[PDB]
């Protein structure tokens, strides 16, 4: 049902928002195959209105209309609002939640059922630049995971892995953007430290970022080729790598995400 | 100094390497202009001479052919090899003719020696030009004008974004945009194997953390905020992403980088 | 449950220390109480007797006797002995009087297991109350309304700002607001040091250290804007700023706050 | 050298950025100007223009008009631009007018050689006069009475705290109290993402942290005592503070702070 399936959100945040106007965007929904259902916020409401999705008044009715439904409540709210729906959640619908932290263990004894898919996105869907991690329920096809991956790769890219594996995901792709926005302010101020305007510090520095990224999204090479290729003999590069490596540069976001890690286990 | 005609004005590479070739088919696929109107000069390289043929584009036989055939010239070539060429060509450097040149460390105040004239703007792109997202910064000449300087924005546009700065800052955008995106290879190479290290395959590791960085980026470039409220807008109390945060505070990252930075722009001052 | 008479209510302190002392002034002085509405007791202290009586209070013999003129009474003993006082008082508190504590460490369920009622406030003041800058937060009880948060919303206005959170952030409260003045008071005198470290005389150094540290917090409270937006507002490019910020940034500034914060936090957790 | 009329005096900005703007306003809303009584000269930018114009102040097409009209001249162009635009006003600079520069780095004795006389104050403020709270200090030129420097002091007590020093104090005092306030705006940060480390939500975490550092100032300012006193008055035995604060201790956290001011110092020396 992939070419003229109907899409539901429950949770009508940023991440639903991102997903839709993404799915739109790129051709792979139109917005009258999109419902979600808002209560009481009017800015909500007006987001996606204003892309011309219909709203209605509540999830019962989200659902009952919705082949694939996507849970993106805060993660705290899940386990409630499944429950309430659990009636209306029948086996020919394919749920998808994008909640941070709550296991596929868990999602299906929820629904009482396994066709669910977890998707964990980062912060980046509002840009269309998100690293998202699908894992399958026991019963999700083949053919629900493609439906997914085409709606996901609308907001980024995307990449299946085991379930056990979503702490560390999450201190990695999903906390990693601070880990980089932290960077992108040192480099600007690195920058101003050097005698550049701020303005075009910063620029320079979120401009280098993405250049540097992109590079090697799109090269094939391993990142220690593309260092190789910029460090020229005795030039500015290498000296400024080599700075880093006096510091332990990436034993420290090495720490990082070991950290998040851990802290995610923590969190459950 | 009469104008560059805007819309017929031809462009020569003095310097067919991959800079060259980057600037030529991201101009001729963007539509800046048609390979047509666009020379180079290659001897002996027939890979090179490929590269160029390959997307529309004449070689010539001579460096000599090219800056009379053209509005516009521009310099890749090596820097060691810039002064040289330069006063070879000397005689047909016209004032009438826009000069670029890309060179790392080449300072206007001597391209302008060397060409004898003032009409020369300096670009520094950075190696993400290969995907058309090259950070460069251009500076500008005392007899450049301001519509030469926009059709080098709009040349430039074409493998990234471009900013105009004074020559003096180009040390320091040296180390922050030239310099920067080793920095950034070794964070993502860092990631990755902080990603393993907390039980990930190596190859989901490796492509989580470049989208990461790459999407990190470009809510920055987009979002219009600065890093700190995108920082706060990402951690949520107690949870992850400040206990990371923490790990980098505690370890002083930011400093580091801009220990980097500093460095690189040292580092570049005193190769001249 | 009836309701505390918004402009009449009269207001009791049990415990006649500074944090006391600085309530009662300040509201006073802010008119929102007249100090004939206000009683306090105190037993073998003719030092903190006059303190009350200076500013226009009437000081009783006994807590009782507090308790049973005010509708409103103010906890501020030390918090070791605050469950005697309340136990002991406990026939005085009906539930038609509010009962409100500021001692550090004491949570919200104990504090309502004490008295044996809900109708509590809990308010963690800082020390800069005796200024009228307190940075306070408030936590009801089960049966505190609306009304009575409004109440002591506006008698904790007097003595700074306040704000509304939930019992289980007071740990770490304790650690930012309630322990961050010493953290500050550090910082003052280590900026009046570098002062004279750098040639100032002491007194200036002392007299501009403290004054840039409220500038600046003021500038941060009024703005509007993000930290790092205000930092970048004043870091010229490569000037005395920047330089200053790059030692901070080297040597993990930033980090060593938040351990403080942090370790604060988890001592005030394990006093629990 | 005629007295300057205390009560009647005529005030001009050459420079009309955001400081002449915060000292206009500071003096205006304070009664220490009428808007009648001071003039400024905006060239070829209409933001700026209206700034001064909103606030009653007439703005003329000249530096020379500004400075005829005007008894007391306060230069605050960027410390780059002063001295041509010293020397192009220099017939008009005479010394019945009282010269004040806030430029940022120029010694007197260079104010007073492009001046050709000695009837000139230097003021360093810093960035917190945008909300009354700068901390200022003021050098007297050769020839400023001890009248002109009341009237400075009242002037830019307008817009902080003012105090006088020796030129040859300056960098220090740049390093300080100029450079200063980012120091503050990362320790705001700091403490804001330590509170969200330790479980606190954003917005309270920032609104704490300034408001703690702001309230520990105000301590400090008005309490007579020394800071050493202020965090013993705070820190309780084996308590939450001295937890924090020993967390501060372990990682040399006032070193780091005066290792901050030296290199600004340093660097304001350096910068000439
Ligand atoms: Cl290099
Ligand atoms: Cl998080
Ligand atoms: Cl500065
Ligand atoms: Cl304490």
């Amino acid at each position: 049902p992939a070419d003229s399936y109907t899409l539901g959100f429950i949770g009508a945040g940023k991440m639903a928002e991102s997903i839709a106007k993404g799915a739109v965007r790129s051709g792979v929904l139109s917005p009258s195959r999109i419902k979600t259902a808002i209560h009481s916020n009017p800015a909500r409401r007006t987001a996606f209105e204003s892309i011309g999705i219909t709203v209605l008044s509540s999830n019962d009715d989200v659902v009952r209309d919705s082949n694939v439904v996507v849970f993106s409540v805060k993660p705290q709210l899940l386990k409630d609002v499944v429950l309430k729906l659990k009636p209306l959640l029948t086996k020919d619908k394919l749920l998808v939640s994008v909640a941070a932290g709550i296991k596929m263990k868990d999602l299906q004894e929820w629904a009482g059922h396994e066709r669910f898919i977890r998707v964990m996105p980062n912060t980046a869907a509002t840009v269309g630049e998100a690293a998202s991690v699908m894992s399958l329920g026991g019963a999700a096809t083949e053919e629900d995971a493609n439906l997914i991956s085409q709606l996901f790769g609308s907001i980024g890219k995307i990449w299946k892995a085991d379930d056990k594996y979503f702490d560390a995901i999450t201190g990695l792709s999903g906390s990693g953007p601070a880990y980089i926005y932290l960077a992108i302010e040192a480099l600007a101020d690195g920058g101003v430290a050097a005698g550049l305007p701020r303005d075009l510090a910063l620029s320079l520095a979120s401009q280098t970022v993405l250049g540097a990224a992109s590079m090697a999204t799109q090269s094939g090479k391993h990142p220690g080729q593309l260092k190789d290729d910029v460090t020229s003999p005795g030039g500015t590069t290498i000296a400024g790598v080599h700075e880093l490596e006096k510091a332990g540069f990436r034993g420290i976001l090495m720490n990082a995400v070991v950290a998040a890690a851990k802290r995610s286990q923590e969190l459950s």
